[PDB]
Order: structure tokens, then sequence, then C-alpha cells
DNA sequence: GCCGCCCTGGAGAATCCCGGTGCCGAGGCCGCTCAATTGGTCGTAGACAGCTCTAGCAACCGCTTAAACGCACGTACGCGCTGTCCCCCGCGTTTTAACCGCCAAGGGGATTACTTCCTAGTCTCCAGGCACGTGTCAGATATATACATCC
């Protein structure tokens, strides 16, 4: 219970301008070692990893979503937003022709 | 005469600076060592020349006709404004699991060296499949001619 409140968006652009500055991943090491682990004994059992090979994966994958989330925000902008939506994930993925 | 209180001076300890010496990162030097270099030989890839036949190109023609263009009207939709409500954001508090540091043994896989043998490259000879051209043949199409019929 303390005065100051910060305004709306602010906070928002304060990260938007820390997390481009830095180039550390985003995603924590054992979360996705564990999902990269469970995909992968679907299509082969008894699987090894080395940790090069998840850290490659997580760089790809980091990579791949905030592409993925710029074009997203093209589009929730394109539509007179500033929220993006599934809606937008859609469209751009759509374009891209990962949909098509 | 005896005892208590205020003012001022020189010596002991803390700190800054400089010199001697030991440790981390990087570069020169040395040793192995294997792949780039040099030299020679030879086969053939490609450059060059030559002839033949077909497509493209610049600039013009003529004709047709459907597409393009201009204009007027109208109305549907993009856009701006306002309300509203709801859902996402900011923040405080509590939980929880990521992260780092640990066993405990065992298998997977990367190298180094070695052996062996099966299989694919290479060469020679041959023949049949593919590409092209043509004679022939059965299905599809159009009309010639004869019969039943309405006015």
């Amino acid at each position: 219970k303390k005065p100051h409140r910060y305004r709306p968006g602010t906070v928002a652009l304060r990260e938007i301008r820390r997390y481009q500055k830095s180039t550390e991943l985003l995603i924590r090491k054992l979360p996705f070692q564990r999902l990269v682990r469970e995909i992968a004994q679907d299509f082969k059992t008894d699987l090894r990893f080395q940790s090069s090979a998840v850290m490659a994966l997580q760089e790809a994958s980091e990579a791949y979503l905030v592409a993925l989330f710029e074009d997203t925000n093209l589009c929730a902008i394109h539509a007179k937003r500033v929220t993006i939506m599934p809606k937008d994930i859609q469209l751009a993925r759509r374009i891209r022709g990962e949909r098509a």
C-alpha cells in the first residue's frame, strides 16, 4: 500500500527497451530440455541429447518466436490496435506461408 | 594557605607515495607433420572454323473488334466520434523450482590403427528400346433415297 503507481504502458516500454538490448535466452533451460525430450520421444525411443543440440534448438526457437512476435505486432498495429491477439499470429503465419 | 578549573605546547600514531618482487594473459620460439608446392607427362575439354536451317527484329502496312477510357450518378463503406465495460497491467505477497554443486556406475560415441572382401568403377562388345516416319483399319459423321402420313 504505497503511492506513486506507474502508468500502464511505460513499464512495458521499459521492458521492451531492456530485452531488446540484452542477448540472453528468455526461456529457462530445464523446461525447454523437458519439452524437447517429450517431443523427441514420439519420433524415436531411447534418444540421447547433447547439450549443444538443445542449446541450438533453444536459440532457433527463441529467434523464430521473436520474429513471429514482430510480424504479429505489425499485424496488430495494422488493425489499429496495440494489443496482440491470436488472429494476428494466425494472419502472420498465413502470410508467411506456414498456414498456407 | 590549600584546593579546583581554564588555556596552550610537543611527542606518538595513522595515511600517502615509491620501490622491489611475484603472478595472469599473450606473443616469440621450437618441434612434429601432413598437406600444399614443384616438376614432369599426357589426355581431352573446349576454342575455333565451317555449313545449314529457323527464330527474332526494326519499321511499316491493313482490318477487325473487343478492351480501355472518360464521364455521370449514386450509395456503400471507410473513417471519425462517443460510450462502456472488461480485461490486462502494475504491484504486493507467497511459493517453488531453476540453478549450481554433488554422487554412482555404465553405455554411446569419437578418435587411432588394422584387416579383409564385396561391390562399384572401368573396359569391350552387342542388341534392343526409343525416336521418327508411314501404311492401314475401325469408329464417328454427313447425306441419298425410299416409305407412312396431313392437308
